[PDB]
């Protein structure tokens, strides 16, 4: 799904703050949109990842008037940020939708490389990563995002805005790493400890986290948590607590 619409990308980059002689990340530029609309904000540089053949000669070609584009072709999912050796890294970024939510986690956990973060994604995914505890998205993107990050939902996009267009509505998201962040060993943990709690709703703590540890009633009674809390019911502190003690 390429985005076409002009005056979108530009509400885009508006909407990420961008000011000259930046330092941009873009994942999957497609045809593009977005990156004609970020370069004319006049960044120090511009790094696109791109792996679609089709679309590279069209990135060749806006290179030629744009010496500050950077072209990789590699799998989004195999870059580390710091792999790019540079510091202050704005993302702006359409994602593809099938790996959107691991993209945004694997940024996150390097947010210390990161400037800020405006992202293009289905509409369904940004509601998780701006809920709240105890509301109906509220979940494990909840958790990691909210434990690191300011998020902002910035506007809704709609199918009409891409060629060919997708089935369902995309949307615009902000992130800006938050002033003090937990270490990056207990991210890791929390992370996985997120996958098994939040597996299925229903499940306790006490029952998802059994296997990992043993006496997770132990651990809950450590940080004076119901010993029958479910998921839903941890506040994203709680889980990086919870880290710490497994």
């Amino acid at each position: 799904n390429f985005i076409f619409d002009g005056s979108l990308c530009d509400k885009i980059v508006r909407a990420s703050g961008l000011e000259e002689n930046s330092n941009v990340l873009e994942i999957g530029p497609g045809t593009g949109g977005l990156t004609r609309s970020i370069l004319h904000k006049n960044p120090k540089l511009l790094t696109v990842i791109e792996t679609d053949e089709r679309c590279i000669p069209l990135l060749n070609e806006i290179k030629q008037y744009h010496p500050n584009l950077n072209i990789i072709k590699q799998d989004a999912l195999k870059l580390k940020l710091s792999d790019l050796n540079t510091n202050k890294i704005t993302i702006i970024s359409n994602l593809p939708y099938h790996i959107g939510t691991e993209l945004v986690i694997r940024w996150l956990k390097e947010s210390s490389l990161v400037a800020s973060m405006t992202l293009m994604l289905q509409k369904e995914v940004v509601e998780r990563i701006c809920a709240k505890p105890s509301t109906k998205a509220y979940g494990r993107l909840s958790v990691i995002c909210s434990l690191i990050a300011t998020v902002e939902k910035c506007f809704d996009v709609a199918p009409t805005a891409f060629y060919p267009p997708p089935k369902v509505y995309s949307a615009i998201v902000k992130l800006t790493p938050l002033e003090n962040i937990p270490n990056s060993d207990l991210i890791s943990k929390v992370e996985l400890i997120t996958k098994m709690a939040f597996a299925g709703r229903r499940k306790m703590i006490k029952s998802s986290l059994k296997n990992l540890a043993p006496n997770i009633s132990e651990l809950l009674a450590k940080l004076n948590i119901s010993d029958n809390c479910r998921a839903e019911n941890l506040t994203p502190n709680d889980y990086l607590s919870l880290a710490s003690l497994i």
